[PDB]
């Protein structure tokens, strides 16, 4: 499953794309 | 849970977001 995070992706995740969302940026982590 | 959905959110869940990943733009559905 891929997760919108923020500050970082963890462990075990690399980060493909960028999430908006509640008027910030998260990375896309999957 | 928030998910990224094609081609938009599933019923019960609503739009909050978007997931960018290569040029392509996801909804982002809790």
């Amino acid at each position: 499953d891929c997760y919108c995070r923020i500050p970082a992706c963890i462990a075990g995740e690399r980060r493909y794309g960028t999430c908006i969302y509640q008027g910030r940026l998260w990375a896309f982590c999957c």
